[PDB]
């Protein structure tokens, strides 16, 4: 009857962590998307491509206080004239037109706007706004995102999260209809992001520390940060997408490596460039760990444990020595520092095999 510790090196969170791969899953920009090309006749235009929405997200027109929502004179970006009757449309309308398609009528309010806006005619396809507090969709007719120096006679305009766009969705044409399960909205509360390295959840040593109030503001600065197709290329979702807000410090720590893991801290929410502005969601998964530790156990002698740190049950790690309790944690999660590492973070946020156990994990 011997235990022993596994060689194997997983990573526990990683169903949990693809909704955050924004370039896998997104894989265009967000701050402006551009990340596409279609040609209407002859004529190449880019338009939105990423397939996440982008919550919060709308355009501010400079000097002005015309809404982007507005049709466009015949105003803001929106489908004109038409006779009001392909947008806006309410989820109402929508669910009207469109209640003999049994296919439509099994879609989200969001995928339903999307499906509806993308549905009008090359790949040219228009992207929309979808108000969630309105229930209303809205087709955007133009699909720029920014003209800013800006060098009154000329148009300027950028994109933004403010309060009065909270409740707003930015679609593209590409979004998936099953935003809901593979992409990013709400906040996670008592967490920031981190990096898997070999058994515990570790700081990311490369960040941008910004000024921040609130999460709004932290969750609008990394919206600005973020992935950008805009002229000075295609971002395909690369780009400064994340932030830990600190709520104690009142700090933003925006990064631009994606993150593997959480590590449960009562200080700090995580945030993406894609996150609602707001909603907060303060149940950190605590049985993460102990989950896979058991679950591993009944593999069958010879107990193999995995290389889990990190759980709130001190006694199933098998530490060495003492587990250290993490005070920062509302899970009372204990970690084992005295244990053999295999793997360290090193330049530009990289997880690498220490060059000790290189050559044996091949």
């Amino acid at each position: 009857p011997t235990v022993e510790r596994s060689t194997r090196m997983s990573n526990p969170w990683k169903a949990f962590m693809e909704k955050y791969d924004i370039e896998r899953t997104h894989s265009s920009g967000v701050r402006v998307d551009l990340g596409e090309d279609a040609e209407v006749e002859n004529a190449k235009y880019r338009i939105p491509a990423g397939r996440c929405p982008v919550f919060g997200k709308g355009i501010v027109i400079e000097n002005s206080d015309v809404s982007f929502l507005r049709p466009v004179a015949t105003g803001g970006f929106a489908f004109p004239n038409a006779n009001d009757h392909i947008s806006p449309m309410t989820l109402a309308n929508l669910k009207e037109r469109y209640k003999d398609n049994v296919e439509m009528m099994k879609l989200n309010d969001i995928a339903l706007c999307r499906t509806h806006a993308a549905s009008f005619v090359s790949n040219y396809r228009h992207p929309a706004v979808y108000d969630e507090k309105e229930k209303t969709c809205h087709m955007l007719y133009l699909s720029a995102q920014e003209n800013m120096y800006c060098s009154d006679a000329v148009f300027c305009f950028k994109p933004d999260k403010d309060e009065s766009f909270e409740n707003l969705v930015y679609l593209s044409k590409n979004v998936r209809n099953d935003w809901d399960k593979k992409c990013p909205r709400k906040n996670l509360g008592n967490a920031k992001f981190g990096l898997w390295v070999d058994g515990n959840c570790e700081e990311i040593p490369y960040v941008k520390e910004v000024e921040a109030e609130d999460l709004r503001e932290c969750n609008r600065i990394v919206f600005g940060a973020s992935a950008s197709d805009q002229p000075t290329f295609k971002s395909k979702g690369r780009g400064f997408n994340w932030a830990n807000f600190d709520s104690v410090k009142k700090k933003c720590y925006i990064f631009n490596t994606k993150p593997t893991c959480l590590i449960n801290d009562k200080n700090f929410i995580a945030t993406t460039a894609l996150s609602h502005p707001q909603e907060v969601d303060l149940e950190f998964p605590c049985s993460i760990y102990k989950d896979e530790i058991e679950r591993e156990i009944k593999k069958q002698e010879r107990i193999v444990l995995p290389r889990i740190f990190i759980s709130n049950d001190k006694e199933s790690i098998k530490c060495p020595c003492e587990p250290e309790r993490i005070s920062q944690s509302t899970c009372n999660f204990y970690v084992c520092n005295c244990v053999e590492k295999r793997a360290e973070i090193k330049e530009n946020n990289q997880v690498v095999i220490k060059e000790e156990f290189r050559d044996y994990y091949e």
